[PDB]
Formats: C-alpha cells, structure tokens, sequence
C-alpha cells in the first residue's frame, strides 16, 4: 500500500504543530516524549464537496493516519496502540485548524453576504 486512500486530497503545508497534554502524566509525558513522530500535515478535499466539519475531518485522519501508519511502516514505523490513541487526535486538530481556515476559503461569506 503507497498512498492509495486520499480519494484527490491536498495538504495545508507545515502548520501548528498541535500538542496534547491529556490532563494525565503519564499519557502526557509519552505524548511530549513522542510528539515529533506523529505528521505536522493532514490530507483532505476541498470543503466545497460537503460544507461540514464531519465530512472534512472524517477519513482524512485515517487517510493520513494509514499513511504515516502504512505507508512509513515499511520503514518499521510501528506505532503501538498506546500510539495510534494518542495520534489519533494529532492528525485531527491540524485538520479540525484547516478546516476553519478553508471554511472562510471555500465560502468567502461569497454565496449569503
């Protein structure tokens, strides 16, 4: 499997980098200890095709998260399950962010006032 998911999806390019601190220790201390393996971009489609926020963060996070979950595993990237839960949230918080931004994009008030 190489990037066979994202059905003509496109990435914001480098944004914030989001972090998670969970309200634990422990799951915030492995979070900050691994932050950097999880992507700093998410894939999706142009808002325009839904007008939602489901419809825009739904499989894109698992587009993005088979990829850096499938397509870097074939260099050993093994992310645990204690991972891919924490993960999970990363590659939604850049996406749930460019949505907003895209939210304006798409509609530029252009269709109402």
């Amino acid at each position: 499997s190489v990037v066979g998911g994202l059905g003509g999806y496109m990435l914001g390019s480098a944004m914030s980098r989001p972090m998670i601190h969970f309200g634990n220790d422990w799951e915030d201390r492995y979070y900050r200890e691994n932050m950097y393996r999880y992507p700093n971009q998410v894939y999706y489609r142009p808002v325009s095709q839904y007008s939602n926020q489901k419809n825009f963060v739904h499989d894109c996070v698992n587009i993005t998260i088979k990829q850096h979950t499938v397509t870097t595993t074939t260099k050993g990237e093994n992310f645990t399950e204690t991972d891919v839960k924490m993960m999970e949230r990363v590659v939604e918080q850049m996406c749930v962010t460019q949505y907003q931004k895209e939210s304006q994009a798409y509609y530029d008030g252009r269709r109402s006032s």
